[PDB]
């Protein structure tokens, strides 16, 4: 594979169409899904030349640990839909690549099994029925060694995914929510989580500048600027279009991650030049999982690592921090 | 039906082509018809997160009455073209959904029959030959229980609909202007109407900021910012592109509605975030009528209600007023 | 015919392909030819409502004479290429419609014969070999009753029309430059013409703001803001994109006309709302001539008159002067 | 041939597909390759009229010598891939046209043989393993009569050309790096070159404004504003989009050239109107070489000379300096 699009083609061949659609689709007319890509394609980097590249490193420190790239695997529910080893295959590859892996509340393998793989697991929280059950899930994740709580804040309920409606998509009997034997989150829920863990709390799904500021004021250690891959509000702005304004407003008060449509190392460089600390990558990781299991995810992460190193050096950046100081110019496609 | 476009497909199958063209077409090159959609597709919403959604309501108060959604059925002439029950089918469904229905001067069932269905009828006025006949039509509507006079102000004469010209389109003998057994309106006509009814007068077809201000000064209770679905001046700006500037200029002096290309609950949310009090929806209501009569219109209104509730909650809005305080960002499509 | 595009289709059927290409083509990659249309399609009018339209007139006064529309027939060389009656057919139709007709230096019928048709003839000058011959041509036109000298200023030499090169296009033996039995113009040439006629001198092919100002200072009675239909510099800005800035800079010191891609009455309204006094129309007049001779040109001018009246009234304009006070908004297509 | 695109079509017919791909391709998704063309297509020139064109000259003085056009042949490695005479054919045609030819470090004929053709040779440097070998290459070029050192500064390593990867492209055994029997450059490398030659040093591949300023401060005699034809960082801004800002920042302190997508004399005029001193042209020269050897390159240069003269005169420019004072306006395509 020489690009992430090679993996997309491989996954479309292997997966049943309704499962490919569950993975690929967005809500409504898919305007926000397409806009995530349009927005990245409009950004051009202004590279710097002639800088010392003798020790080019793609590593970052985030939430108390080194990561090999400014990237983590995004939370994607129900990974056994894509390959029989599901989350364990992805987590193993992420561990071996030095990339954090986000364990989902709706994982198809229990969070303790995935955490036992090792690596740098984070845990994604969907707020449950009552505060007590939600905090017990956070405590399970912390006891299992997860390093951050990624509280998803853009799902008071799930969006209207018309491909899934039209296909009548349902989970096969062999895929379950393995952490179980939901109610809309509010700022009060965030405070309950913050008060009941020492782990950094990361709010995923922030798009408004004032919500990013409030996240810092609320004690978040990070945010993910995101429209949920275009799967929640159809017509929500792409995270990449709010990133620069959000980075300026928080002015270093928390880590600012972004997701949505990251499909190459050059896209990682664009996100960092707009001020992101790191990106999440969702669908491409599942393409690699579907195409070739653990080895497929390994190959994807090796390719992304090469593309990130390549883009950084071509742009004159010996570190991710230097990449954040690059300027950009919007173009037309 | 899971989107309004499903209804469009259904109506194209059933209607004779020349009737589909009378419904779908615009004037001239159809530049303004297409621009109504382009303009909405360029608007992206910046949703808010983590707000209390325990009592999410789509209701508004307008012109003295509660409506279940920030939406009314736009005036569309000659509804028996689309289904034998015509206006009565649409009015019944609107009444049952809690949505105001606009009775047309050129309705194919008399305004008194449609008003007898109940619900919240408004009456749309085209200015007649003389002031006396025009005021007698207003008085008929008021006596029949209509709640607002929607005075259409963008039709000094009808635009040049080339599809209708090319098709030689004419009304079948079985469709008539049932209120009868026109001259261009001016500001003097507006004053004559205002002086002769206690009902709110709503000027439909305002695009210039100074005409919106003059409408308030003239005693209008509302305006509809509209290019008449691209059927009048070809090259007229979309209403959605003037809405924000008009809302600022009137600064609460009247209700500001918008129409043209509203095709989902997400489009309703965009219109409200740009400052509209409510929208009108025209062609989709006739698609539903053609496809399945009263039950089709009911299904359309149920779908729109679900989409509006969904979009509002995903955007963190427990009320329409909160949706009007959302910010937007223009993108590229 | 219900649009000017109906005439284009008719002319393509009848004309030999190489003659259609001589008419339709531009220079180079045809970037400026296409941009003339793109630019008009981006302009949207903000119409006014509720104004008195009881005496809607499309007439203007220009260069000392009333014209029935804010339009003249652009200079197009060698009209016998398109129909055997050539310029006489076009001039007769223009006279009967009350539209000025521009007689070309490179007309295929002598300027005195075309002027004898009557109407409001203008004369277009290409600067000749020496001042004396050029002034003798101006004097012929004045003696024959031409009312204005349209000095074309964007042709120091002819542009590179690749369709004509590829086709090896040449004039048939039966088409000649009937005024004959060229050198680049300069500001000195303009002064020589101005000093040797009392007729208004109109500089056709101005795009830079400072050249429009210099034209006023040089004693021009008008300018035509134009890129020569995309036939001269490939990459020259469309006239319609410079019009507003030029109208502001001359601030009434001369008439400001525009051409390039005017294809409907709505396009005339756009040009006037951007500040033009009048437009020229070139290719569509030749489509009508090719399709149906004099009667075809008559039908084109009747259609344009109807479209201009329609667009003006729909926009609330009882006169061309009111149309010049309309505002516009740029959109995306 | 009447346009450069005629030569592209000719070269595609003759070259093996993998060699055409090595020539045509870019890195990654080819976003920067396409953007070089998009960016030029968005620029429109505002031509001036009525100026004296009696002595229109396309000549410039650059790096101490007259050139017949504001253009040089860009460095393109391994020209024997395209025709058996390779660099000698191109250099002969450039010499006869009065155009500088850039000899590559990776030329497939030795730099001394190409320099012996005569003309105005420049020499392009890729920084080698150690300073000593790199300076010996500069000294060879200077001893052979090269007039400028074009130090390429955007290749710390080569970009990821996916067409070449997919094709498994490799040099045929009959094509070698004839100057031989690389390490990333830095500002220190530039100073080493500057201190060891009296020739002007030209930094090729500058895009950031501060790197252009630093180039002047470092003693460069010129820069080439360039993204390396979209072959280095995928997502790098087109040089043409940075040119105006760079020309303002250096404020005459060095020559500012541009490359990337120049495909006509009109594109040369656009580059000069944006402030370039001259352009480089790469791929089209190789299309001409592939199509017809030396005579093909001669024909390309004659066509470009005609197109540059044509565009300059149509724009009212009797010299390249006048063309640099033209204004431009961005449009939409
Ligand atoms: C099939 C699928 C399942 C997802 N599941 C979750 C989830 O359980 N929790 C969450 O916060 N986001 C979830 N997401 C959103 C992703 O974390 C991510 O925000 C989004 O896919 C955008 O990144 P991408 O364009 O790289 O896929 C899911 C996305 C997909 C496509
Ligand atoms: C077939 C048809 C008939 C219409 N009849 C009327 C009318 O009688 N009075 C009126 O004010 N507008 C009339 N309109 C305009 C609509 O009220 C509305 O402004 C327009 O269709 C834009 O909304 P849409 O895109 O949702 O259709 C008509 C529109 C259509 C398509
Ligand atoms: C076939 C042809 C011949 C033309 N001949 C002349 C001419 O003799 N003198 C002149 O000033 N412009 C000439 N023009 C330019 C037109 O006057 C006009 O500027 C241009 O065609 C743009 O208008 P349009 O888009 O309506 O065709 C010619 C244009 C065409 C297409
Ligand atoms: C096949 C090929 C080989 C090239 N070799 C070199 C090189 O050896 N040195 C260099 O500085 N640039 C090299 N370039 C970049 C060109 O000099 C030039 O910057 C680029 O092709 C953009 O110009 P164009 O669009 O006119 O091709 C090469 C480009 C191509 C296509």
């Amino acid at each position: 594979y020489v690009s992430l699009a090679d993996l997309e083609r491989a996954a479309r061949d292997v997966l049943p169409g309704e499962i490919f659609d569950f993975l690929a689709g967005g809500s409504g007319t898919e305007a926000s899904l397409v806009a995530n890509r349009t927005a990245l394609e409009r950004v051009f980097v202004i590279p710097r030349m002639l800088r010392d590249l003798t020790d080019v490193t793609t590593e970052i420190d985030i939430f108390g640990r080194r990561a090999a790239l400014p990237m983590a695997v995004a939370p994607v529910a129900y990974q056994r839909l894509f390959h029989p080893e599901g989350e364990l295959a992805v987590a193993r590859a992420a561990r071996d690549a030095g990339v954090p892996y986000t364990i989902c509340t709706l994982s198809s393998v229990s969070l303790e099994e995935i955490a036992a793989v090792g690596g740098r697991p984070w845990f994604q929280l969907y707020w449950l029925r009552d505060e007590k059950r939600s905090l017990d899930l956070v405590r399970r994740a912390e006891d299992a060694g997860c390093e951050a709580i990624v509280f998803t804040v853009d799902v008071p309920w799930m969006g209207r995914r018309l491909r899934d409606m039209r296909n009548g998509f349902a989970l096969p009997e062999w895929v379950t929510a393995a952490n179980f034997d939901f109610a809309p989150a509010t700022w009060e829920s965030v405070e309950a989580v913050r008060a009941h863990t020492d782990l950094p709390v990361v709010l995923k799904g922030i798009l408004a500048v004032e919500d990013a500021r409030r996240a810092v004021d609320a004690g978040a250690g990070g945010i993910v600027v995101s429209n949920h891959g275009g799967r929640q509000l159809d017509g929500a702005v792409p995270g990449i279009e709010m990133l620069g304004e959000i980075v300026a407003a928080v002015s270093g008060g928390c880590e600012v991650l972004v997701d949505g449509g990251i499909r190459s190392g050059g896209d990682v460089l664009k996100a960092t030049a707009l001020g992101a600390s790191a990106v999440l990558v969702g669908r491409p990781v599942m393409w690699a999982l579907a195409a070739a299991g653990q080895d497929g995810v390994r190959q994807l992460l090796e390719l992304l690592a090469e593309e990130v190193r390549d883009a950084m050096g071509l742009a004159g950046c010996e570190s991710v921090g230097a990449a954040r100081r690059l300027n950009t110019k919007l173009g037309v496609v």
